[PDB]
């Protein structure tokens, strides 16, 4: 499977994907590189790896269907099967939710039917659990709610701040996300007919 990789920031969960595609057995092959900002470090990993990049920038034009447009084409003219948010801090439009349903992956950083939101690790501190952990879901219309792909959960040390839970919190993405590509590329892993994820 072809796969492309929306990112907007450092990447660590970038450089992840791209040592988890380059061993001998992995069913997916990371084509092109898509970078929301156009500084951000994570198209010089994907440089280092000789990986194609290519950003775009809101200010360049027009509205959101637009956006999401201009990197629609960047996605055909790679003949991408799979789609892999990697930290892309950008809302996609409905239209091109509806494409690619069941073929876009996306990590949250918590056990998702909880915390949904731009600062899961906020939210858990505030509540007061003693388990949060990390999501790997197929992206759907309803934000932080598309079908649950895999879970890993993580501890909550007494004292913890944003900084240490979200460092120990990103071990387990590195673990899972890559996990959870190989299973939806080698079609092990499909969004099911009833909605629900399919074990094939």
């Amino acid at each position: 499977a072809r796969v492309a990789v929306l990112i907007s920031g450092t990447g660590s969960n970038l450089q992840a994907l791209i040592d988890s595609t380059r061993e001998p057995n992995s069913s997916a092959q990371i084509d092109i590189v898509i970078s929301n900002k156009a500084a951000v470090a994570g198209l010089d990993k994907a440089e280092r790896a000789g990986i194609p990049t290519r950003v775009i920038n809101h200010k360049l034009y027009k509205n959101r269907v637009e956006f999401d447009s201009a990197i629609d084409l960047v996605l055909e003219e790679f003949s991408i099967d799979i789609v892999c948010l990697a930290g892309f801090m950008r809302i996609l439009s409905g239209p091109f939710v509806q494409k690619w349903n069941g073929k876009m992956l996306n990590i949250h950083p918590s056990l998702l039917p909880s915390f949904k939101g731009s600062n899961a690790h906020e939210q858990a501190l505030e509540t007061g659990v003693t388990v949060t952990g990390c999501t790997v879901h197929f992206v759907a219309e309803d934000v932080d709610a598309g079908q649950i792909i895999l879970q890993e959960a993580v501890p909550v040390k007494r004292g913890d701040t944003v900084a240490t839970l979200s460092e120990r919190v990103k071990l387990a993405e590195h673990k899972i996300f890559p996990a959870a590509l190989q299973l939806v590329a080698s079609g092990t892993v499909q969004l099911g007919e009833n909605g629900k994820i399919c074990w094939v």
